[PDB]
């Protein structure tokens, strides 16, 4: 009935569960300044808020993929997003173009998944 | 069974509700100008949408927020945001750059909630 | 309790289920080089993925519109997806800039429906 929260703060929680769903926080990278170890940092961020919400990789539902710059980086987040997920379990995603909120990130991506 | 709607026109409905979930429309500002008075307008539609629709801020599951100019207005959509909230309610969110369907628009977000 | 996949590659499933719920990717432009011909065909191949998972144009919960050049091609968008919408049935819905993963591609959208 009610909406449980995972790491709040005063703008945001990481994770919001209600029900059957899990939704996330667009998630950021750590320290990585390449598009390769952001990409990683991001996935790596995203798959422990899953465990800690009751969900895993496979019971993704979507992934919108934001890239400061499509062009360049389209092809490193491919190589390293097809690397993370589960073999034949892929989400439904979208990938655009949008400066995130620093310029030195390169890669941000939005989760929403399924409870276990 | 059936999704119900609010605020209809050709294009779009103010929100969309189907079960306990609420959908609303990206909501722009009304007649603000400037940064800080175009964030509480849109929070204040977004609102009266989760009034019309059953639910309430503490309900709210996830916002992406859309700014023209994330460079620049970033920490002045955080201050009005952060009061706008719930206290220690906040809900998932993704902050990113895009123009809106007008050049004078800086912000936009849209909402999914649950139903009260 | 399983979200079952349509049309699963390596990087993504055109549509993933879960209970109620229709999650589609982003779908993009067929061969057409220009805003109406494109927006049509993205249309068309959600309105082909929506049959595929039990749902259909009247069930739609939300879409998120992205355009590489808003300021010039929302007038077209609005005309094409008008059309195509059912009578007095639209879905919740928002419309920004984004560039898209190749330079030739001026829409793409990103759906949300509810299974019938």
């Amino acid at each position: 009935m009610e909406p449980t929260r995972i790491a709040t703060n005063d703008r945001l929680s990481a994770a919001v569960c209600f029900d059957a769903l899990v939704f996330l926080s667009g998630q950021v990278p750590g320290q990585a300044e390449d598009i390769h170890g952001q990409t990683r940092e991001v996935l790596a961020k995203i798959d422990a808020l899953l465990a800690e919400a009751g969900s895993r990789k496979e019971r993704i539902l979507s992934a919108t993929i934001y890239l400061k710059d499509i062009a360049r980086d389209f092809a490193a987040l491919n190589e390293v997003w097809t690397q993370w997920l589960p073999t034949g379990q892929a989400p439904s995603r979208t990938t655009v173009q949008a400066e995130l909120a620093r310029p030195s990130v390169l890669v941000e991506i939005t989760v929403v998944a399924a409870r276990g």
